[PDB]
Parts: structure tokens; C-alpha cells; sequence
């Protein structure tokens, strides 16, 4: 009853860990312990690796269609248990039920995209490129893969890391978030129910020690990560040290540009939705707003629209944003807001002293709007990972483009304007690949990895050149 | 007596034929004999077949990249010599300069499409479908191919036949139209200048005997033909009885439904242009249309728009309607007009009596309009291949759809209407997949195959697209289990 | 007492035929009447076609995902009833339980292949299927699932001699949530094929097996203007090089040549021992003798009895003609006697050698457990012999040398060449099948 | 009188460098100074970068079809002046006329391949897939021995719409100058291509300069790693097409004569100064008995200047290469290995002062010897032996770096087993060099490298 343990998943059994280190799973809305996740031991991780290795050959020999049937049945089962996963997410991570449903829906979309890989697995051939010389190439699995998610999306991150590696024929060793592993456990249960061969998927919970193990052990051929730039680069280097390939989303510091010729109502609505959605904990979200020209006059309207947000627990009906993941995150956000205020920034809206009825012991932080910010301020450089919207002011679109380009870590950007020529100019001049015209977050799916990129990453390309004569 | 003859293309080099039988080349604007074409003898055809066979191995060993580079050089030379080809077409076939330009442009687009067959020639593979079981897929050239073009397109059909057959590794033995061969000879000269190895393309002439030889000769692996229904069926039969694959795009009496909720003036202009453009000689011409409800009130406007066409030789400025290719075509058109008259159809406008100033010697026929037609009229059964616009009496969309379905031979159909639900219902019940909205004739789009299986087409495969590759190549699948314990 | 009567499938319910032409079906292992099949009347076939027409709109409007889920549930139901289907096929067709399980496995494979039709575009309409007695389970799962998932309603006419397997399959399909009237099944003789070809309601027809029957069906379809993908059968020529694995090659030959009593649509019934490979005839005969001939349900059996006594008579007549014409019979099974099943249509493994290409056995389709062996001195002669075959769909080459296999695959005119493996790609259709069932 | 001086190519104008530091170009057949290459000054490199920047807008605005026609005209010009390029190559690098012609033909084929980028470059919520060029590209050439490579780098970067700053081999510039002249004659806009010469300083500038967007390098692994690190440090996207040692496995059932001929041609071909050379051979099973015939075939090779008729392999580019090869062979000799054929004492008649090294065959070599670890880049073939295919596969896998590998055998089962169990990407069956093209994993990968994808998502409406 008390402090319910979180079991592991090795081979085909939900074996429980006997480790010494244990971490408590707190509800972000009440700080009440709802579970205890163990830090997997060296022996348990070795057993998981052995299971992955033993399952690798059988799963690889399995035809691509046979594997894809498993993913199809797994997607169907997920669709059947949508409400259960949504409620588990709302309970553990604290996000609203609608946010969890949307996350599971994006995960289903990614699973379908992976199921659609069956055609890409075929290789090309060129008969008789020269006299009696044939050419053809093969795509084969790499080996044992792994994934890491410190505190980000609990379901979508696995639902994009693991299904692709499976469809490619590899075995996956997932290290889910130490704070929200229940969703991953339910997903693994639904998978095992889908008829997946035992040992194809293994799950081990652990702290930085587990990440170091995964990076050091050689049997891991590839590793995937999504999170802060620091941990991203750290894992990338630790993997490259051992030769194994690694891919990581290191930053999502998106900049939103608002031109004077834009729909004020819809623009402000989308800005408030993307900036404070999911309490700003989501990696991809408009956090830096650039007002060009007379757009500065919309600051009072922006603050008014932000005041209309309803802070409440993820389970209470009529909620717009949930509490933060941990009290430490709230303290960090408060310290960052205090630093911004000390550096001369004006706090148009302050949520540090928010008090939710019936959940005062939760990690809630109200919508925070910071204006008069400059590129040299901490609020601009540091990634908040919270419901804080920093606003900068510029006179021409060239200044906004330059500010956006100065951002070293940036993958998604948006511009709000009705002039198509202005949008095209911004897209051509901006140094960001993904651009959103009147869209807050283009391609909300986790990516820099999909389509051709995912296959090229999770499969090696063998090339055979044979010239038989006699 | 010996009017300047036209060159042949044997052994990858322009040479003359030793035949004693010649066919006169008449300018349709003046019926002047501008040239003569001799039917290739058995010797010339045998030499062409031998050269194609000799070139087949080298042209197949020739990497697809080099073939596509040659096709690109040919595209470039066409783009440079566009005006010469247009002049040749206008002089020989008689169509206006604009029609020749459009023909050359469509041929250039088809060449560009053929240049992108890179991913199509390559095969698929799937290693280890089971324990030690590798599957391979290869597409190999067939051999020497033959092509018979109609009298309508001395450029478009040759430019359909050359790019695909050549890029697929096959050597082609082309047969142009005896009434318009010069344009094809100039196109072949440009192709040879583009770097085409000698022997990959060969040109012969002959009305019926050459077709019989091509269909009977065993070295011909495949045959491509475009023309009438009876001729296409005869060619298909003569080819299949010898074991050779044949594809024939035969007559296609496309129908255009005129809905009351459409652009009136624009729809009428498009109908007038399609039914009378290039003297309506196009086999794919929109010679028939359906007037639904209010569309029938516009017949006076049809007559007005028809009278607005500048009936003049194709070389004069502003010419809209050209002359008939030969006096026999004009005779057939006039006989069909007389038959429509006898059947009781209302010929609202008759261009049978119109003549062109300064070109009365030409086989000119003005824009003719026949309205109040129903499936009972014989002119609806037969195709005019001339400047005759047929419009039928109809009351509802379902009746028009049924009338169009009653047409046994038709490859394309269109409907003029701004209502989306109307076009949806039309496409759902009409027996045609190539449906166009507010367009008289769906323009070819070679990136996919020109699908057709009605009485207007013979053969299980089509000319270009995926089906084009399937036709000009042979699919071989190899399953290998290399294991020795 | 009263032999069971197989009912038709119309409007989503099993209904008994009103016709009096109740043909009797015998078990091939005992030639005992296990049931009767009626020749559907004109009225019953018209009602089935009308039901298919009325059901086509709803099934076509159904989303592709719903049809895919239906096919997945049907595959699941088959997996749950694989044993029953295999036992029914063995009792009705005579082949061994292993062969029936393999047929069900190929059915599952083709269903999974059809599941990949997520989106490629429209359905034509009423589709028809004509299946011979070669494969009761596979042929339906070859034809009707594709047309179904593509949005078309299918009218299946199974083999008159083995309707039970497809009837249980259709029952399981209806259990999978298939809308009523989507799939219709009728029975009848040549008259049924004549109706299906004449009735303009049918827009597409699928047929396999006999060559002349397929030609007739294609001609009738072209006469009535219907899409007919008549994939007629063809002989398969296997070439054995001296450097090939003797044991493995002989095992493959014995399995493919005599497997399922050689009644399958395509089998490696011809072997060309080029070079010193001819010296392997003793081992081949010994391996053929090791085969066990017994009822499909008795443990320890490799090949079952023939479909009907007429098939046995025809096979015996062909073997006698080959012997009289000059061919030497290395192994004779015409007078085999299975213990407890002497009345069956059993025919022991037969091996014929010294057969020239112009002989009857080489030209005629045996459709039985007979293996004709030819000899040559160079691979070019074998390639020429294989190319001379007008109707050749599959060919195999056994060799450990890569250059030899590559030369054989390149010089041979056959489209499908299986190197070191017999009966390559036993499934053929595919995306061309989608094009066929669509417009 | 004085030796000719190589001149830079900036802004479409062949300009002589005003630098003080100069480097001499020696004929590898006689070591005679035939030319001088200058050390590009900071100002000249800045001017070249400025020219590339000013030319990038116009060259990017041009449609892909115009660039394709330019590449076609350049290919035609190359086909016309193939003999001159071959002569210059044989003069500067020492390769035989046939080898130089083959190099020119491979470059022509790579240009033809690059021409096939016509459509691949083009690439309520709308989703565009525009692909745009990066900007000013750069390409450092080998720091050991060259072999084509300009036609690998600049044609693709240009047809993709980018401007290129080419750093040719300081030891064989003339070919690059002739190619640049032909390109300028092909109608290429001035400033689209710029060429500067220099030592390590030039590489440091190219890697550190901010305007450079991408860099491409071929050659040894050390310089490759250095350039990759220095580029990634400044945010540069770089692909290090590093060379690697190749391993060819021979089975007892392989074609004896053909296998020996192909081995002798791939190992001692072009003096072994190629990253594609099959510098090592593994004789599995009874294949060991083929050593005498291999030595005889190696002896049959005739060593002579690249211009003299009847030459199979030419001399080394510099005497330092000969010294390094001699030191590496002496190391293997001291380490216990045996030399079946000694080429150190080769003395070409009439060219005794050239950098010639005859065919060398080393046997009994183990994986721990320097000959196996170090890249010889010379006419040296180390022959190993094993008793089973598993040992050869394990030896091939143990090698850290590798791009090409070959298996000589007639049994398809053995070939497939080797191809599947081997950890190398390109596997050749009865072929020493599986693909003499710039794969070094440029095709679709090159298209993706020289272009940046932008998935413009828009909810724009008439409002």
C-alpha cells in the first residue's frame, strides 16, 4: 500500500528490482508520494542487456511485415486504453487530461508513421552496371538501441524512440523518466499484450549512473535523447567516445515574431496557448516573443489574455495549465524570475505567489510575462522550462531576424503576419529550418529523425558489388 | 516528276531508299506537292532491323545515366531548334504555328519526364526474407521496338516513342506518317547530334506493307501504334498472333459536359477551340459535348464563337482553323456532314461551303456545328477527325452521364461546372477515370501512365508512366538461398 | 445417415440451394461420399449478385482502416481455428495435415500482404472468383481479401470438389464483423462460369489452374468486356549442376516434385541433370522410395491421395504412354497399395528418365506425383530446353557456383528464377492486383 | 628561364600571388623543379571569400537548369581537353597516361552524376519542403597523395547553388588550374569558383573563417579528424571522407589467374598511392600456395615514368614518401616478417634520380605489426594467411578504420557469409575496388549536405 514500488521490465516478466537506492514519485499537485522507483543495479542492467542480445537475432530474422503486425496491434491496444494512459499521465506528471490525451494521440501518429516504414526497408539494385557486374545494397539492423528521457513527455518520447527501432528490427533498452515511469510501464504492458517476443524491449529505471552505464557499455549500438542542451551534449560526447552513434535534441529555444499587420485576437490566443501550455514544461514552446513596430502596443492585451488562464490540478475540470514537475523546478523558476527582475526587466504579470484552492501544497506557478528584456539578460539566455513568457521589443524585422539568428540553440520559430511577402522574407533570412507562419509550433512531433533519417540512423547500409565471370 | 524527296534513317545515318513506289507529300493549305516519300523496301527494313539489333547490346550496356544525358542534350537541341520544328510542322501537317509550338512543348515535357526514370529502372531487393533467403528484382531491356505514328502528330508521338524506348535500353525502329515525315527526320537529326549512338534509332516508311512487315517480323519485341479503331485492332491482332506485345491508343471520342453553372463565354471559347483547333484532326479532339439544361440556350453563342475563328492557312498571322491534311480527309468530313444532315440532326452552322482567300486550292473546311444530336444519330457513332462540333440534347446530369457511358470508345472526359458536388457526382457515375473540370481536354501528364482499357484502347499496358517502363522492360525476380551448412 | 449438404452464402446467411443437381463429393483416401454440393440455379446466382450490388455502396464508403481492422480480426480468427481448418482440408482434399497447415500459413501471409493496402489511390464493384481443386484455402484468400479491403464486394465460386474449407473460412470472416452481403459464395459447374462471364454485373474475374479453362474464361470475359487476370498454370524446369549439394538438392527435388502429390498449381515436376549430375539417379530413387504414402490424417505421411479416381486413371495413362513411347520408369507407383486404404486414389512416387522434349510426358501437364528427368552435357543445352517450353512460369537452378547461377538467370527467358531453391515465390499479383481491383 | 609560378583564381581572374613564401613543384620522375605554388596571403584569401560571397546571390537565383547546362558544357570541354589534363597529371603526379585518362573519365562520370540533381534539389496547414543552398563552401584536398577530388567537390557544390572556395593540392596544382580555366570557359559566372593555395595556415583559415558554411576533405585520418574538429568547433558542418586500409580475402576456390591479376593491379596500381588501394590480402586455406605466382605476377610489372610507353606504375610524389615506405618496410622486416619481393633497390633506366619504388610483397605479417596498423600509401602488399573464413572475417573486423573490402571466391555461400558477417559497408565479390566513387560514408547524402531543408508550415489565409 504505502510507497508502492515500480517494477522493472526484463525479458518477458515484470521483475522487481532489489537495488538499494530508491526515488520517491511525488504528485506535483499535492507533493504526496504515490510511488517509489528503484535505481536499477549493475547486475539488473547486465541481465537486461543479455536479454536484448538474446532477443536480437530472432527479432531480426523476423520478416519486416511480421514485425509491423506487432506494432499495428500495439497501436490498436493503445487506442483502446487511451483513457488509462491519459489518467496515469495526469496523475504522475500533473498535466491536464486534455494534454495527456493529445500527447498519446501524437504518440499514436508517430506509431502509425513507423508502421508506414515497411516500404522503405527495401534496397536498390542495378543489374549489369558494367559487363557482368551486378550491384545491390542491403539495410540491416544495428543491434541494441537505447533511449533516455529525463523529465520530458513520458509517453510520446518512448512512442517515437522505441517503435522506430522495433520496425527497423533492433532491440531497445529504454531508461524512462525517474519521475513519471508509470506511463512507460503501462505502455510496455500493452506491448507485451500485443504479442511482442520476450526480450525485444527492456526497461531499467536509474539515475545518472544508469545513463553512464548505457553510454559506457559497448553492446549499445545507438542511443537517443531529448532534453536540456547540457545533458544532451554530455550524452552525445559520452557515446561518441565509445564509437556508438548518438542523436539528441539539445535545444528548443523558440522565438515568436509578431508583426503589426497580424490578427491581434488569434495571435495573442495562440501565443498564450503555446507559451503557458503544459505549464511551459514541454521542450518545444514559444517562450521568446519579439514585437516588431507597433506590435508593442499589444502588451496590455497580452497580459489581459494571460490573466484569463485558470491554474488548477490536471484532474479538476476547467484547467488550462498544471503544476510543475517538482518543487525544485518551482524554486528554480522563482530564482530566474528574481534574477530577471534584478537585471532591470519589468514583470508585467507575476505568478510566483499563485495560490490554487485545495492544492496550495502543489508546485503551481502562475502565468509570468517579462518585458523590456535584452539578449544579454539571463531570462533570454537561460532556458526556463516553465510558464514564463519573455518579450523583447524591436523596430524593424531585420533586428528580430538578427536576434533569432544569434540564438545558438534553435530549431523551431514562428512569425505572425498577414503579408505573405514578409513571411517569405523571414523564412529565407532566418537560420531556422522549421518556421511557422501563424503557427506556434510547426510539426509538434519530437524531432531535431523521422522518415529517411530514422531508417538511416537505426539501420546500416550494406553495399555488395559482385562481378562473376566463370 | 521527282519532287524533292525526304530522307530515311537506316543504320544511324541518313540514306535514300531504292524503292520505286513513292507517296506524294501535299501541302494542305494549297495541295501543292512539297515532297515525296518512298516506301522502304525489304532491304532497307532488314538493314534497319540489323542495325537496331547490333546497337541493342551496346545501348543496353550503356549506363542509364549516359542515356539520360543524351536525352537531356536532345531536350536542349529541341529547345534551341524549336522554331525550325514548328515551321516544319506548320508546313507539312498544316496546323497553325501555335499548334506546332504546343506539340513541340508537349514533346519536350515528355522528354523531361523520360529523363526522370532513374528510380524506375532500378530494382527492389529484400535480404533474408527467411533464414538465408535473399530476393532480387531486375528490369531488363526487351530488344528492338517499333513505332507507328498517326498523321496528326509528326512530333508528339515520335517524342513519346523515342525517350522511353531509348532510356529503357531498347533500340527503336520508328515509322513516321508518310504525309508528315520531315519533322520526324529533323527530330532524329537533332537526336543524333545530341550524342545518340548510331543504330539506336532507325526510320522507315510504308503505308500498309511496312506495318505488315513490322507486325510479322520476329525481331520486333514490341510495337506501339496510335490511330483509328479498326487499324489499331488489326495491328494488335497481327502483332499478338506472332507473340509480340502491342499497345494501341485508338480513337477516343472524348465528351465535354456543359453545366449551366459554369463560365459561359470561357466554356464556349474552350469548346470552339478544342472541337476546331488544328482542324479538329486530333484523335483526342473534343468533337462532342453535352448541353445540360440552360446550356442548350447558348447555341447562338456557339455559332457566334465559331464564326469568330479566322479560317486561314496555318502560316498566316492570326490563323485559328487550319486546312485538312489531304483532300480525302475533306471528302470524309463532307460525307459525314451530309450523313448528319440526312439523319435529321440540326446543323446550326455549316462551314462545308466556306473558302479561304488566297488558299482556295487547299482542303479548308470551316467550323461546322451540329446540335440536337442523340445517340441514335450515326455521326455520334463515328468520329469526324475534322472541324465539326457536336452538341447533344440533355435535361439532367444523369442523362449526360449515361450518354457518355454509352460511348464505347473514349479515353478522356471533362465537365464545365463550378459546383464541386456536381463534378463529384459526374466522376462517380461516369465510366472514365481521366476527369477534368473546366478544361476541354485533360492535358497529358506523363509522370503517371495514360490509363485506358475501353474500346478506344487495346493492350494491357500503356505508353508511358510506370506502365511505360513495364512495357519497355522485362521484370525478373530472383530468389537465392546460398547455404552450405 | 444423410450425407451433409454444403450451403451457399448469400445476404450474410447460409442458405441451401433449390437445385436438384446435387453432385456428390468423395473423400480421396476412401472414395466415400462425405457430402454433396449443389449447382446453384439462375435465380440463386441472380439473388447473390443483387445482394453483392446492394452491399457494394456501404462497403466502399467504409474507411480503409475499418476494412484493415476487419482483415486483422479475420486473420486472428483463422489463427485460432488453424487446426480445424487444417483437419477439414485434410478430410476434404486428402493432403497431409502439414500441407494444410502450410496452406493456412500462406493464407495468413497473403492476408497480411493485403493489410499493406492502407492507401494507394477506387473500387470497381462486383468481383468474381473462379478456383479449381488445386488449392481450396489459398486461392480464396488470394482473390477475395484484396477486393474486399480495396472496397469491392466479391463473389467467390470455389472448387466443386472442396467447398467446405472456404465455407468455414467465410464463417470465420462473418464472425470477424464483416457486413452482411459483402461476400457471396455460390457453387456450380461450367454453367456457373458461363453465368459469371455473361452476367454484366460482374466487372472483374480471377482464375488460375488449367490453361485451356483460363483461355476460355479470358476469351469470354473479353467478349463481355471484363477484367480477367487469368494466371494459368505452367510447368517448372529444374536444372542440377554437378557442383550442387547432392543431399540437399535431392531432398529439395523429392519434396517439391512429390510434395502434396504434385497436385499443386506449380511444382518442380521436371529435372534436368546436366553434366555428371546424372550419376545421382540412384540416390534420387532411394530418397523417393523413403517417402511414405498414406492418408493425410495418418501420422507419418509425405504425400496424400489424388483428388479423384479419374485423376489417378489419367496419371496412370500418361505414365503408360511415356513407358510405351520409350521412356524408362526408374520408380513405379501406379500399383501402390496403401494398407487400409487400397480403395483410395493413392499413387506412389514415380520417376521417369531418358525423356526427350518431344515426348508426351514433357508436353502434357501431369498434375501428379511424377518426376521426369532429362540429361544434358552443357548448361547451354539445358537453357535451350527450358526456353523451348512455351508455357513456363517458374524455373530453378541448383548449384554452388555464383557465376553459373547468374548465367542461368540471365540467359533463361523465364521471369522467375529460383537459384538453389525450388518453387520460387509460390504466391503469384500484388500492387498490380490493386490496380486490377481498382480503376 | 625561371620556372613558372602558379597563379591564384579569384573573381574569375587568374592573378599571380604577391606572397613571399613559395613552394616548389617537383617532377616525381626526375625531381626537377617544374613550377612554384605560392602561399596565399590573408588579404588574397579574404578577397576570394568576398568574391564568393558577392557571387552567391546571383548563382543561387539562377535556376537549376542553367547550372545543369553549365555543367554539361564543362563536361563537353573536359571531353575535348582530356588529353591535356592527362598529360598534366602524368607530368605533375607521375601517374601513367592510362591512369590519368581513367582519373579524368571517373571525374567526368562524377560530373554526369552531379547533373542528375535536376528535381531532387527542388524538394488548412500548408507544408512546404523548400531546399536552399548553404552559402560559401570549401574543400581541402589531401595532405598525402591526391587523385581527382576537385570534380568530386566543386561540381556538386555549384549545381546545388553554392559557391566554392577550393583548396587544391599544393603538390599537384596544375590540373586544378586547367579545370578552372575550362570551367570559366564553360560560361560559369565570375566569382562562382575561387582557388587559393597554401599550407596548414590555409586550412586553419578555412576552418576558422565565419563565412564558410561547409567543408569537405579527403586524405589521411589524422588530417581528417583535425579538420572535422576544427570545423565543428566553429559550427561548421563537415564530412571527413577519410581513407582507410582495405582487406581482400582469397579463397582456395577463387579464380587463380584472375584473382592474382586483380590483386596485383589493385595493390601496386598507381604505385599504391590511393585510399582505395587493396594494400592487404588474406590467403585463406590452401590459398597460401599461390604466393609464388603472386610474386611472379608482381615481378612482371614494369616500372617506368608515367610518360614512357609500357608503364604499369609510376614514381612517388615526393622523396619523403619513398623514405617513409622504406622505413615502414624495414620495420616489418625487423619485426620478423619476410619480404618475398624487394622493391627498394629499383633503378629505372634513364630515371635513376626519380622517386621510384618497385612492387613489394610482405608475408607472415601479424595484426600487431606496424605494417598492418600504419597506412603505407605505396606499392607494398602485405599478405596474411588463415585456416578458416572466420579468422579472416575477425581480422577484417578488428581493423578500426575501413571503407572497402573484397572477397575472392566462386562459392556463393562463402561470399554471402563473408558479406553478412563482415562489419564493412562496401563489400566486393571478385572485385578489388567495389566503388571507385566518393561514397566514404556523394549522391543523396551530398544533396542533403550541400543544402538545408526548411519545412515552412503556414496557417496563412486571405484574412
Amino acid at each position: 500500500s504505502s510507497v508502492p514500488t515500480v517494477k522493472l521490465f526484463i525479458g518477458g516478466k515484470f521483475v522487481e528490482s532489489k537495488s538499494d537506492k530508491w526515488i520517491d514519485i511525488h504528485n506535483p499537485a499535492t507533493n504526496e508520494v504515490i510511488g517509489r522507483v528503484p535505481q536499477a543495479t549493475k547486475a539488473e542492467m547486465d541481465a537486461a542487456i543479455a536479454s536484448c542480445k538474446r532477443a536480437f537475432p530472432a527479432w531480426a530474422d523476423t520478416s519486416v511485415l511480421s514485425r509491423q503486425q506487432v506494432l499495428l496491434r500495439y497501436q490498436q491496444l493503445i487506442k483502446e486504453n487511451l483513457k488509462e494512459i491519459a489518467k496515469l499521465i495526469t496523475l504522475e506528471q500533473g498535466k491536464t487530461l486534455a494534454d495527456a490525451e493529445g500527447d498519446v494521440f501524437r504518440g499514436l501518429q508517430v506509431v502509425e508513421h513507423a508502421c508506414s516504414v515497411t516500404s522503405l526497408m527495401m534496397g536498390e539494385t542495378m543489374p549489369s552496371i558494367t559487363k557482368d557486374m551486378d550491384l545491390y545494397s542491403y539495410r540491416l539492423p544495428l543491434g541494441v538501441c537505447a533511449g533516455i528521457a529525463p523529465f520530458n513527455f513520458p509517453a510520446m518520447i518512448p512512442l517515437w524512440m522505441f517503435p522506430m527501432a522495433m520496425v527497423c528490427g533492433n532491440t531497445f533498452l529504454m531508461k524512462p523518466s525517474e519521475r513519471v515511469p508509470g506511463a512507460t510501464m503501462l505502455l510496455a504492458k500493452l506491448l507485451q499484450d500485443s504479442g511482442a517476443p520476450d526480450g525485444t524491449l527492456n526497461i531499467i529505471h536509474g539515475q545518472h549512473e544508469a545513463v553512464n552505464f548505457i553510454c559506457d557499455h559497448p553492446d549499445i549500438k545507438a542511443i537517443s535523447f531529448v532534453g536540456s542542451n547540457k545533458a544532451g551534449e554530455y550524452i552525445f560526447e559520452r557515446g561518441s567516445r565509445h564509437g556508438k552513434r548518438v542523436q539528441a535534441n539539445m535545444g528548443a529555444k523558440n522565438h515568436g515574431v509578431v508583426m503589426p499587420d497580424a490578427n491581434k485576437e488569434n495571435t495573442l490566443n495562440q501565443l498564450v496557448g503555446a507559451a503557458f501550455g503544459a505549464a511551459g514544461q514541454r521542450c518545444m514552446a514559444l517562450s521568446t516573443a519579439v514585437l516588431v513596430g507597433e506590435a508593442k502596443k499589444w502588451l496590455p492585451e497580452l497580459v489581459e489574455h494571460a490573466k484569463n488562464l485558470r491554474v488548477n490540478a490536471g484532474d479538476q475540470p476547467g484547467a488550462d495549465l498544471g503544476p510543475l514537475i517538482t518543487p525544485q523546478a518551482k524554486e528554480r523558476v522563482c530564482n530566474l524570475i528574481d534574477s530577471g527582475t534584478k537585471e532591470g526587466a519589468s514583470i508585467l504579470l507575476d505568478g510566483r505567489k499563485i495560490k490554487v484552492k485545495g492544492y496550495e501544497n502543489g508546485n503551481f506557478v502562475g502565468p509570468t510575462i517579462i518585458s523590456n528584456v535584452k539578449p544579454n539578460m539571463t531570462c533570454y539566455k537561460e532556458e526556463i522550462f516553465g510558464p514564463v513568457l519573455v518579450v523583447l521589443e524591436t523596430e524593424t524585422l531585420d533586428e528580430a531576424i538578427q536576434i533569432v539568428n544569434n540564438n545558438p540553440y534553435g530549431n523551431r520559430t514562428a512569425i505572425f503576419t498577414t503579408n505573405g511577402a514578409t513571411a517569405r522574407k523571414y523564412a529565407h533570412l532566418v537560420d531556422v529550418g522549421q518556421v511557422g507562419v501563424n503557427v506556434p509550433i510547426p510539426v509538434p512531433l519530437p524531432m531535431f529523425f523521422y522518415g529517411k533519417q530514422g531508417i538511416q540512423f537505426y539501420t546500416q547500409l550494406k553495399t555488395i558489388t559482385s562481378q562473376w565471370k566463370e
